[PDB]
């Protein structure tokens, strides 16, 4: 039967969880926007030690982490020149504005409200909709929002992803949200608890298949 | 241990499984802009058969179905007088008119692109983040978003809260998400799958154990 609760210690094992029932007991098999793909909806995965971001296993390897460094300094950076950032590599929709826009009332309201249930980091929002009938190839951002909340000396996180390519680009956003609550726990002055990582589409592209069947075992 | 996810028949046994969860295995005992209460990080409830969002224990009954279908009908229409919708119970945050003003894309999207990942209402925006220094007693929106998905003919679900108050006010939210999810199944001409509530904060006020006690067995 289809598992949508993963508990994992660490980033890879989660990660390979993942892409494994994906792979295996799909809720659905179906048509998407770009190709078809096994789907699991409502996915759960909760992440024990988020130090862990950067996997280790070199099979995995479609993100690499130079570049996954260079798209985590471009995006705390706030900036927007991403042809510049990337030329190493061949309205916005970038998460790092939205990011930089959002950090001075968050943190405030992280540091002095205590126990806060308030601190959550928009990143897809309704003005992103004009995309929705549009010829634009702008990202429609994958990432609903990420929230922070410290209890007991400890910083909690709640990643909320709309729509997660397991296989691929999830190497990526594993990393983004890893280094991104590292670095609020540290501008909190505080040690971090868990991660968890919710996706109402958890899929993996057909044509992404032997990639994954490449790092299982 | 603490249990997180709930997997459940009906709105009711989950209603009474998260309650009784957060009473008797809580993740952190916490002091909260509100009080002192029971909490569960980063819950996840499913929903087998949602057309059960009017649970029928009459001792669950601090929001009246009078009550919740009164607010289901402000909240549908859009409107904005509320002082008038609710005479008999004694810029602004009404999740309302925001489902309003998305509705004509998000309606389009699902229709329109076939098993589409991107039809997202929002409700918390970041543009609320402006009462958080404030002293204003307006709702900062406990719903963060509410995805809908369509596949092989059946309409899915899931509702994100950022922070969710089990006890009391779920009864109000299962209500109107119930309610709201068959309203776009119908425009759709579509049938319901499932439904799945995620909540960063699940929590019981210590002030309402009495009450809780009251309708478990
Ligand atoms: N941070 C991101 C951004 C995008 N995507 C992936 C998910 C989908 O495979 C595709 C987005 O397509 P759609 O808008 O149709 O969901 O990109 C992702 O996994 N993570
Ligand atoms: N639709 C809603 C609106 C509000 N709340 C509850 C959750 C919290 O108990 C309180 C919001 O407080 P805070 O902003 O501190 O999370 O109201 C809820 O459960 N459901």
């Amino acid at each position: 039967n289809t598992m949508k609760y993963i508990k994992a210690a660490d980033f890879q094992s989660a990660f390979k969880a993942v892409n494994r029932e994906i792979l295996e007991n799909p809720q659905f098999v179906t048509d998407s926007r770009i190709g078809r793909c096994n789907e699991i909806g409502s996915m759960t995965v909760v992440v024990d030690t988020p130090s862990s971001f950067k996997m280790t296993d070199p099979r995995i390897n479609r993100i690499s982490y130079e570049y996954a460094e260079d798209f985590w300094k471009f995006m705390i950076s706030g900036g927007t020149d991403a042809k510049e950032a990337f030329k190493a590599y061949p309205f916005n929709t970038f998460y790092g504005p939205r990011i930089a826009a959002q950090l001075p009332a968050l943190l405030k309201e992280l540091k002095e409200k205590p126990n806060s249930r308030r601190v959550v980091f928009q990143i897809l929002e309704s003005s992103d909709q004009a995309l929705l009938d549009s010829d634009e190839t702008l990202e429609y951002p994958c990432t609903d929002s990420v929230t922070y909340y410290i209890r007991d000396g400890k910083l909690y996180t709640h990643c909320h992803m709309r729509s997660q390519n397991c296989a691929v680009v999830m190497q990526l956003d594993f990393y983004l949200q890893g280094k991104l609550l590292h670095y609020i726990a540290n501008e909190c002055g505080v040690e971090v608890g868990d991660y968890t990582h919710t996706m109402v589409s958890a899929h993996v592209f057909e044509r992404d298949f032997d990639y994954v069947k490449g790092f299982l075992d």
